[PDB]
């Protein structure tokens, strides 16, 4: 809690601009400390390009046992994350001890990963015996969102020194304490000098980091616009290996269920998750019109306008906490604003519950007829289409330039079975809330989502690339020569 | 046989654009002549590539794997006049375009491996529910083909694409235009669907329009690493496209520590000078170790190199190689190795123009062991040797550039070969093999410049299809311990 950049295995000032880290309710500092400077940021580029050298050369059994001590470590200070988690996001209590309990399942996950994606291999083949191995790119620039500050980080973290990479890790300037935390606990488990490098900053930080000419992979979670941009810059850059995972515009269904309270609850949770700052929440809920209808919006407008917000570490624990800032809650005010003026009617209505803080209340809007723009967010504010044919619930759930997650609530297995068929989204649920995603599978969507380099699972792929031999123990003659070989 | 007609839909049709040949590398005759696809004709085809993909995406794996294997099967069945169009059209001999046809069947069988391997179907019980995870086809791939070999490269990226359901439309390398017309005729036998597969031949203007059309879903290139840069900045801040970049190399051969000479020099041949050179893992530079035991190994791989049969690809005795693929080429690869000796190297052995306006160029090697020559790929029988002294030298000469395709090593000591396993910045590293020698049943992709971390061969699945991962329960209903803030 110094509000020191870390590299080489110093924690140092940064020799950028101060700034602060707020409570999203209270406003308070929660951290302060300086960006790193253009500087500084090449110097942990280059002090991780110097402890790559041996770091890739550790076995791949000491590289996994320092990431398990670290998993140790975080299992002995779970509270204590879940706690600067919470005080910096506005994540409660009860759901920040969620995520690092997520930080410590993605460890035996990616080692698993590793083994079976990017992992070493033996055969004998026609040209000779056949090796396969892989290996770690290099140094690999972390971008870190604010939503999870912990998981989302950590997962590209760990696969990537799992696979013998050295990271330098630039967290958003709004969860700056959280990772430095992290940090600090990935130094007591032992991680030499170089291994891992943290460069705080903003806006400055991340460009001189995205553009430092020896960076050799670049992992990116957050927004499909600065995402969409990063590409550009590397557009003539294919040596350099870019992952990008970003937002998503994500339908929910609901058609033909007989447990009604248990699908309002998978609503819910879909929507409203971490006050909707889950990368996967539903944001547009497709119901059928009229009477079978009806009834669920009812029960569900009706539980969702119970739903309690408060304090992340709230006497008795709420269900949601704020969003990020007091200027993020100011837009989503804005946002609903907007729809209604477009014709939209609200259902329930989204309140800034204290004056000047992030803390909303749940808001579901109808825009059956209104045409709303294709825009990712992160906020509690459902929009509901209504629709006939379930021909029609296909075509709007594919209507966005999106494609993380979409899902369908339903006892009838077919409605799903067509759903699969025909959506173009990464995570496709039944009867399980969008937000539910498993760690043990690839977690990556296509369209506006992605680059094609999904992650959890799958981050092995971009993590380590393969190297192919065929060997033979002594070059020799073959039996039969190809014409106009003379010996 | 063959018509020079664009295939579209179903339907073979005169291309709209200019007219162009393919000419004999060596005879100088007119092997191929049709139109180029215009502007509107490559919009033909992706706009029906597209229509056909919602229904080929529809069939099973099991439907869509029949027809490409009755595709193999027609391999089989016309292996000898697919041989013979590859050898007549670039000038390789018929024992080895032989070889590429060999390839092209073997991808199948390997290609529904690795699909179901990579990208396959499986299921769990986990923590959220019941856990299945499948893959989606993209949609329409532009395969761009190269010269080289041009049935097994192109056929590396369609038969992976057309298995995962994608459609495709496969512009073919304007040197090789022939070989993919009676290709896709193959695939036509085989019973493929109207649009699944388009054949839009041309040059340079035809493959612009294909790679900007914005209704492309993927794009998947082999060819110049010029060319496939130019490609990936075409695609900045387009993410939603999946490029895919197979591109050259600057491959070292290391040569230290051999007792069997001739061994190591017949590996040595094969890694530089079959197809003169122009596989994509060609060894362009030979490293060799200064001094008395590498002198006895240059002097007798000079040796060897000389009595290298170059002829047609249809020789009484079939030579060991043939012509490059065009007398232009010939004629830039001639001024690489002027430039080479006005820069300061020394020539080994003079690669020489066996006659006049064709391809057919001798084995050339060059010692350039204390001269700047700049890092570029090629394809041609050229090979360039350095001289060096701790075996740390080589490594730092090996890694001496920003390709990354292939790298190898001939030696009787394994631990030289684990220092440049562990060193190399290489996609394919080979001990005691040609460089030449690859597996289809690896993955097949450089790092540095020679790809974008998207290897074919085995790996082609990867970029072939997505993935979309589901939690299932079977039906919506509250859980034993709720969450708090939650009141029914
Ligand atoms: C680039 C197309 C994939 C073909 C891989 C074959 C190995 C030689
Ligand atoms: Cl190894």
């Amino acid at each position: 809690l110094t509000g020191n950049v870390y590299i080489d295995g110093l924690w140092l000032p940064g020799h950028g601009a101060p700034f602060e880290s707020v409570q999203p309710v209270t406003g308070e500092t929660v951290w302060d400390g300086n960006a790193a400077s253009l500087e500084d940021v090449d110097a942990a580029v280059r002090e991780a390009r110097k402890a790559f050298l041996a770091w890739r050369r550790k076995s791949l059994a000491e590289r996994q046992a320092v990431i398990e001590a670290f998993g140790e470590l975080l299992e002995a200070n779970k509270e204590e994350l879940a706690h600067q988690i919470g005080l910096e996001t506005g994540k409660p209590l009860w759901e920040s001890r969620t995520e690092v309990a997520a930080m410590m399942g993605k460890i035996p996950i990616s080692v698993k990963a590793y083994n079976e994606r990017t992992g070493h291999t033996e055969s004998d083949v026609a040209g000779g015996h056949a090796v396969l191995r892989h290996r770690p790119h290099g140094v690999v620039a972390v971008f870190g969102p604010y939503n999870f500050p912990g998981h989302l980080p950590n997962g590209h973290i760990v696969p990537a020194l799992l696979a013998g990479n050295t990271v330098v890790f630039k967290p958003s300037e709004l969860t700056p304490g959280v990772a430095e935390l992290t940090v600090r606990l990935w130094e007591k488990a032992g991680l030499p000098d170089g291994v891992i490098n943290l460069v705080q900053g903003g806006s400055d930080t991340g460009k001189c980091l995205a553009r430092h000419s020896l960076i050799d992979g670049l992992f990116f979670t957050g927004s499909s616009t600065v995402g969409h941009l990063l590409h550009e810059q590397f557009g003539g850059q294919p040596e350099k290996i870019l992952a990008l995972e970003m937002g998503g515009n994500n339908p929910l269904i609901v058609q033909n269920v007989s447990d009604l309270d248990g699908a309002v609850h998978h609503a819910l949770q879909s929507a409203f998750l971490s006050a909707g700052q889950r990368c996967t929440c539903a944001r547009r809920l497709l119901v059928p019109k009229g009477k079978k209808g009806d009834e669920f919006l009812a029960r569900l407008v009706e539980v969702a306008a119970r739903i309690t917000v408060a304090e992340f570490d709230a006497d008795p624990q709420p269900f949601m906490g704020s969003v990020i800032s007091a200027e993020a809650a100011n837009q989503l005010l804005k946002a609903q604003a907007a729809m209604l003026e477009k014709g939209a009617t609200s259902l329930l209505e989204m309140k800034q519950l204290k004056p000047d803080t992030g803390l909303l209340s749940p808001g579901i809007v109808d825009a059956t007829g209104i045409e709303l723009e294709d825009q990712e967010f992160f906020g509690p504010l459902l929009t509901v289409y209504r629709y006939k044919g379930f021909d029609e619930a296909l075509e709007l759930a594919n209507n966005t330039r999106y494609g993380l997650s979409a899902g369908i609530l339903s006892d009838d297995r077919k409605l799903y079975n067509r759903l699969v068929e025909e959506v173009r989204a990464g995570i496709v649920n039944w009867n399980r809330p969008l937000t539910g995603a498993s760690s043990a599978a690839p977690f990556g969507g296509v369209g506006a989502s992605g680059n094609h380099r999904p992650s959890a699972y799958y981050a092995a792929d971009y993590c380590a690339w393969p190297m192919a031999s065929l060997e033979a123990g002594k070059s020799e003659l073959p039996d039969s020569l190809a014409p106009g070989l003379n010996f």
